[PDB]
């Protein structure tokens, strides 16, 4: 017994990677305006994508540190799509339904620029507050899979790997969020609780056999997230660590935008007939470097 502390000094630049696992699920929603009742729903899932984190940390001041972090898709990873129609107004139960296992996530990335303020500090413990930006997408293409239309007066195949529907998001958004820190000895372990009223909202949608895109825009969305990470300083100026991400952003609505491919033509229809959301995790992990020059 007779450990091994952190080496940490004022006016510090730290980076860090790490690597491991993205998971999430988002929601592409078409309503009635008028009546709020859904005529569909896409559910694009996705599945352990390879991810690759990096931080970057200045804390000029003790009480202060600025913050750029991200990650990105590695490469074209494995996700998931149902596409789900209400045709019957009278009828809860929907009528169509597609699915499509074959769908790929084409990629996903994220930044994050962040402040962090300390209003109280010592040894083992720090609390303070942060604000930020952040923006975050995702892109899938779904390919293949089966339906059943009509309530299953059309069930039946799609053509293995033919572009079905193609979909992207973005979520941009100004945070702000509680922080807190504790070290002893070489243990260091980070929480961040994050949120946001101001979330806008973005997404693109190609229907391939309808030669239609569709534009929707959306502001003023709820969010909420926390980073959590655990790690162990090798060195005085090591750290490996393990890190845990959540993001929530809340259905944000508005219109749609649809464009006819073969024309151009375009129309845009009323408010509230467009939902997008989405559901974040990343596990991770990899070192941690400071430097302090």
């Amino acid at each position: 017994s007779s450990q091994l502390i952190p080496n940490i000094s004022p006016d510090s630049f730290t980076v860090a990677a790490s690597t491991g696992m993205l998971s999430g699920k988002s929601h592409e929603m078409l309503y009635d305006a008028e009546t709020g009742r859904k005529i569909s729903q896409l559910d694009w899932k996705i599945k352990n994508v390879a991810i690759l984190k990096g931080d970057i940390s200045w804390d000029p001041y003790s009480f202060l540190t600025l913050n750029a972090r991200g990650w990105t898709s590695l490469a074209s990873g494995s996700g998931n799509m149902d596409d789900y129609a209400w045709m019957n107004e009278n009828q809860s139960e929907w009528t169509d339904h597609s699915s499509h296992p074959a769908t790929n996530v084409n990629h996903a990335n994220e930044y994050d620029l962040n402040v962090k303020g300390w209003l109280l500090q010592d040894e083992n413990y720090k609390a303070g507050i942060t604000a930020g930006y952040q923006e975050t997408r995702f892109s899938w293409t779904a390919t293949g899979g089966s339906y059943s239309y009509n309530n299953g007066a059309y069930t039946g195949n799609f053509p293995k790997g033919v572009r079905v529907i193609g979909y992207n998001q973005r979520f941009s958004m100004p945070y702000i969020g509680l922080a807190g820190q504790y070290r002893i000895n070489d243990f260091e372990l980070n929480a961040l609780f994050k949120f946001s009223d101001w979330v806008r909202a973005h997404d693109n949608d190609e229907h391939y056999m309808r030669d239609l895109t569709f534009r929707e825009k959306t502001s003023g969305s709820r969010y909420y997230g926390t980073v959590i990470n655990a790690g162990y300083y090798v060195t005085p100026n090591a750290k490996v660590f393990a890190e845990f991400t959540y993001s929530k952003y809340d259905e944000g609505k508005g219109g749609t935008q649809t464009i006819d491919k073969n024309s151009g033509d375009s129309v845009s229809i009323g408010g509230d007939a467009a939902g997008i959301s989405n559901k974040n995790y990343t596990v991770t992990a990899g070192l941690q470097y400071r430097f302090g020059g």
